[PDB]
């Protein structure tokens, strides 16, 4: 069976007067994140994740994140691949994310038509080191595993 | 078959006053990280993640009345992931650190590693980088782990 | 069905003086990547991740930054090198995925060709090998331009 792994990466810069949204969900916080979409980190990790599992190249080349979430899962399944398996982590020194997990993984199932069992998403600070540290971005990092 | 993918990352400051144990292996150095092993975390985290069962910090709770080092954590992250169903196929792995050097110790970690997954050595890696001087690893100021893991239900 | 994953990461200073070289592909700029060899940071992590798959080690150790070969070496010979161990070790690659992270310059006009580069040198179709770049959104020392940084996955099975 053709099985193909992909990883993803993102990170966007805190801001004020921007919503802080993050896997689908709406995060109460001061800040939030800066991009030329609504900077939904943890979705555009995942999109590329799954972009470079499929070998499509990446989300700065075919493109709210939801959206282009499930399209990325439409071009993936027009390349001829189902999706087995997502996981990610999410890099973020405030605010705590525990409370939202399961809310972005049932957000993600939805998008990419799998069962929650499929799809998983991990919180961690980065101990007060560098820009993530001191909490001027969050960073995103996925993979995913595909089947053709 | 029914395979599954995980990833994981991990950081931990660097300064005088604390041992640097890294993949179950005391290292001597001039610093220590604040057992903080963040290589067995990011492996451990990985291992959650391919079995979709969440994270370090919601099976390890850093108050929670039963917890033990970080070898012991992977232990019981393993057994999680048996009771899951899933069988541990390979894990690979990156430690960042700008000093000191690390590739002594790699077998060693390996050893560690493959011991608590009850895998076959050659089904765990684990490898050495620096960060270029870049950052605040390259100024020796934290060290990072990246890790892999394939599993399979 | 004997399946193994990999994953690498690598960093590389960007100076004055340098050629810089991603992918096998020269791309003309006033900066270029500081190392040993030719400092082909996505090669040395994509590398690095077939190394990790299949159990072997990895880049900093088959290829040192000491050993003095090694200087001005050509990454994609490097690379070859690295799948032919891999497949002398029992393993037929099967996928490759990875990232560029930059500030500068724009990488989007040479990702094909780097994609190219890797597919020739591990014997892969294009469809089986994949190159993202991105920026960091202007964030940290890459976002300061002080250095190019490469993610790398690989998929092998024995
Ligand atoms: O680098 C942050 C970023 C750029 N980009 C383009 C499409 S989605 C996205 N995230
Ligand atoms: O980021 C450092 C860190 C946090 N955390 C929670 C459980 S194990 C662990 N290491
Ligand atoms: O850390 C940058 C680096 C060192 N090294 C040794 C062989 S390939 C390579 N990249
Ligand atoms: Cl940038
Ligand atoms: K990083
Ligand atoms: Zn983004
Ligand atoms: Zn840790
Ligand atoms: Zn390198």
């Amino acid at each position: 069976m053709d099985f193909r792994i992909g990883q993803g990466y993102d990170v966007h810069q805190l801001v004020p007067g921007r919503p802080l949204i993050i896997g689908g969900v709406t995060i109460p916080y001061e800040r939030g994140l800066l991009g030329h979409s609504d900077a939904d980190v943890l979705l555009h990790a995942i999109t590329d994740a799954l972009f470079g599992a499929a070998a499509l190249g990446d989300i700065g080349r075919h493109f709210d994140s939801r959206a282009l979430l499930r399209e990325c899962a439409s071009r993936v399944a027009q390349a001829g691949f189902a999706i087995r398996n997502v996981d990610s982590t999410i890099i973020a020194q405030a605010p705590k994310l525990a409370p939202h997990i399961d809310a972005m993984r049932a957000n993600i199932a939805a998008d990419l038509d799998l069962p929650l069992d499929r799809v998983n998403v991990k919180a961690k600070t980065n101990e007060k080191l560098g820009y993530l540290g001191r909490g001027e971005g969050i960073e995103a990092q996925a993979a995913a595993l595909v089947v053709r």
